[PDB]
Order: structure tokens, then C-alpha cells, then sequence
């Protein structure tokens, strides 16, 4: 009997294994691809509210974690369903296409390499410059100037820079459900870009006088 749960840990491993080998490859710095495109900011060079309003909904400890995070994975894992901002970032230049447990599996083995040969503000880069904002927008910088008309380069001069409300809308469409329209928001889309304005007041990423005002703004 001993051996017989052995004999399913060794295909377990044998199928660990297996999913380690498959990721390979799917090579970043294929990742890298992404810097070309044509409307590519970098984080850096955004406002702190605007990382923010991504880093406390979405991956709420960023810096931190080596790729996957446990407190999370467990949540997912029905403790309480989360992806760090590191493996939505490899699912979607990669795995943008198909999901399946091996697939989850090996995505926990690329996202392992993009931490090791990265750094946490290029990767967060990736993240913020291929995801999409529902309206055949996967830059942060081509949706908040095709949704507001203004920018996330903090360095801007020509363009007016995205406010604070803004970022939470569009930080909360990213893995909105696909219903939850931007140009038109719902009750239900206006309370979850609020459960945002909370993550970042809380998490300090704004105060309590910016903070207002987007909740006012909301409330227009």
C-alpha cells in the first residue's frame, strides 16, 4: 500500500517531469518582442497610481513573490482565483490561446524563468503592455488615450496624463467579464472599479483627497 501512493507520486513527478520539458520552449526573452510595439511605455515611466491601480487588484504583493504566490494559488484554490501578475503576463504572450491543467502546470515553469532573468519593473512592463482593455487594445498607453483621450507617460508634455479614476477602470477591465463595457459601465463594473479605488487607498497608493475624487468622478 505504501507503494502504491509512491507509485502515483513517481507519475506525478514522471508527469512533472514531463510538463517541465514541454515549457521548454517558449524561450523569453522572447518576452522582449513587446518593447517594439509601436505605443510601449515602461513602467518607470508611468505615475505610482497608476502602477498601483494594477499591482492592488490584481497582485496585491508584486515585488515580493519569485513568480507564484501561495496565499493566492490557495484562494484560487478554493481556501476562499488569482494569477500573479508574472504568469498572466507568460499566459499571454504565450498561452493566450488555450488553458488546460497542462498548461496552468507548465506556466508555473516559464513564469519561474522570466523571474529569474528579469527584474520586477520589466516584467510588469510586459504585463501592462499586452493585456487587453476590450477594445482591441493591448497597451495600457493605446487604451487609456482610445478610452480618455490621455496618457501613462509621466513624462508627457503633449498629451493630458490619465487620472486616478481612469486607472482603476481600466486596471478593472483587464480580467473584467467580457460583458463589462468601458464606454458603457455597469452597476455591477462601477462597484468593481470601486472595490479598486479601495485596494489602492488602502495599500496607500493614493489618499483620501484623490480618493474622493474618483468616487465623485464615478459617481458623475
Amino acid at each position: 500500500l505504501l507503494k502504491i501512493l509512491l507509485t502515483i507520486l513517481i507519475i506525478i513527478a514522471l508527469f512533472i517531469g514531463i510538463m517541465y520539458f514541454l515549457s521548454t520552449r517558449d524561450n523569453v526573452d522572447e518576452l522582449r518582442k513587446i518593447e517594439n510595439k509601436s505605443s510601449f511605455v515602461s513602467a518607470d515611466n508611468m505615475p505610482e497610481y497608476v502602477k498601483g491601480a494594477f499591482i492592488s487588484m490584481e497582485d496585491e504583493r508584486f515585488y515580493n513573490h519569485h513568480g507564484f504566490d501561495l496565499k493566492g494559488t490557495t484562494r484560487a484554490l478554493f481556501s476562499t482565483g488569482g494569477s500573479t501578475i508574472t504568469q498572466q503576463v507568460v499566459k499571454n504572450y504565450f498561452y493566450d490561446n488555450d488553458r488546460s491543467f497542462t498548461r496552468k502546470v507548465k506556466e508555473l515553469f516559464v513564469a519561474h524563468r522570466v523571474e529569474k532573468q528579469y527584474n520586477k519593473n520589466e516584467i510588469l512592463s510586459f504585463y501592462l503592455n499586452n493585456i487587453y482593455f476590450g477594445d482591441n487594445q493591448y497597451t495600457l498607453e493605446g487604451a487609456a488615450n482610445h478610452y480618455f483621450g490621455t496618457t501613462v507617460n509621466k513624462n508627457s508634455t503633449t498629451m493630458s496624463h490619465i487620472t486616478v479614476l481612469q486607472s482603476a477602470i481600466l486596471a478593472s477591465k483587464v480580467n473584467a467579464p467580457s460583458v463589462y463595457n468601458i464606454n458603457n459601465m455597469s452597476e455591477n463594473f462601477t462597484q468593481r472599479v470601486s472595490t479598486n479605488l479601495e485596494k489602492m487607498k488602502q495599500q496607500n497608493y493614493i489618499n483620501e483627497t484623490q480618493y474622493q475624487q474618483a468616487m465623485s468622478q464615478l459617481n458623475r
